[PDB]
C-alpha cells in the first residue's frame, strides 16, 4: 500500500491514483514574486473559540487531532471562500532533518514542518460528500521553523509517546488550536488537492505567510513516531511530505502587499 518510502512513495502514487498527474495537484512551490496581490480577497475569519477536540490518532502516515464536527463549533470563513467550512482535523508533515518537511515551499525554501487544519464545506452536509466537490474542503496551511518553542504545541508533543505506532489513538480533549496560529493571517491561496491519496481535487488552499516557531526538542519528538504498527519493524515516521507538483494552469493569489 502507499506510503513515503522508495518503493511506495509519492513517485508511485499515480499507479493507484491517476489523478496524481492531474491539473490541480498539491502541494506547489509558491513563487512570491509571481503571486499577485488580490485586493478583492477578504481577511480570513478563523473562529475557533468553541472548538471541541476529541482524540489523537496515529494513522500510519501522520497523526490526526480530531474534532467534533457535528455542528458549527470551529469554522473557517472569508478569505477566498464562499460559505462556511467546519474544522474536522489537523495534522502535520515533517522531515528527518530541519531542512525539509514542508509540502508547500516558498521560493523553493522547504520549512521543517507544515501544519494542515482541514475544514469541510457545510453546504455538502458531510465530509465524505464534500471531498467529491471542487470546493469541498479548505485547508489552512502553516509553516513550522525550528527556533523558540511553541507553548501551544507542547500538549500535542507530550501525548505522542502514547500513539507511537499505526492504529493507536488517545483521548485528546480540550485542546485549543488557536495556540498554533502565527500573529498574522496574511496568506496565499490557490485551487488544489489533497496531498495524500486519494489526491482528490477538492481543496481551496490557504497558506499563511508567517511561519510559527517550534523548538528542536518539539520536532524531535514528532520524529520518534512510527509508520509501522505495534511490534513490526520500526520505521520512523519522518519525511511524510509530498514534494511540489506542477502549477499548470493556476494562479496563486496573495492577500497582502
Ligand atoms: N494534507 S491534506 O490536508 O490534504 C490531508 C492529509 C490527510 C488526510 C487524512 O485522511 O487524514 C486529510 S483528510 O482528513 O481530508 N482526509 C482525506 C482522505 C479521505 C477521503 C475520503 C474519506 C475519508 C478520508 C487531508
Ligand atoms: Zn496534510
Amino acid at each position: 500500500h502507499w506510503g513515503y518510502g522508495k518503493h511506495n512513495g509519492p513517485e508511485h502514487w499515480h499507479k493507484d491514483f491517476p489523478i496524481a498527474k492531474g491539473e490541480r495537484q498539491s502541494p506547489v512551490d509558491i513563487d512570491t514574486h509571481t503571486a499577485k496581490y488580490d485586493p478583492s480577497l477578504k481577511p480570513l475569519s478563523v473562529s475557533y473559540d468553541q472548538a471541541t477536540s476529541l482524540r489523537i490518532l496515529n494513522n500510519g502516515h501522520a497523526f490526526n487531532v480530531e474534532f467534533d464536527d457535528s455542528q458549527d463549533k470551529a469554522v473557517l470563513k472569508g478569505g477566498p471562500l464562499d460559505g462556511t467550512y467546519r474544522l474536522i482535523q489537523f495534522h502535520f508533515h515533517w522531515g528527518s532533518l530541519d531542512g525539509q518537511g514542508s509540502e508547500h515551499t516558498v521560493d523553493k525554501k522547504k520549512y521543517a514542518a507544515e501544519l494542515h487544519l482541514v475544514h469541510w464545506n457545510t453546504k455538502y452536509g458531510d465530509f465524505g460528500k464534500a471531498v467529491q466537490q471542487p470546493d469541498g474542503l479548505a485547508v489552512l496551511g502553516i509553516f513550522l521553523k525550528v527556533g523558540s518553542a511553541k507553548p501551544g504545541l507542547q500538549k500535542v508533543v507530550d501525548v505522542l509517546d502514547s500513539i507511537k505506532t499505526k492504529g493507536k489513538s488517545a483521548d485528546f480533549t480540550n485542546f485549543d488550536p488557536r495556540g498554533l496560529l502565527p500573529e498574522s493571517l496574511d496568506y496565499w491561496t490557490y485551487p488544489g488537492s489533497l496531498t495524500t491519496p486519494p489526491l482528490l481535487e477538492c481543496v481551496t488552499w490557504i497558506v499563511l505567510k508567517e511561519p510559527i516557531s517550534v523548538s528542536s526538542e518539539q520536532v524531535l519528538k514528532f520524529r520518534k513516531l512510527n509508520f509501522n504498527g505495534e511490534g513490526e519493524p520500526e520505521e520512523l515516521m519522518v519525511d511524510n511530505w509530498r514534494p511540489a507538483q506542477p502549477l499548470k494552469n493556476r494562479q496563486i493569489k496573495a492577500s497582502f502587499k
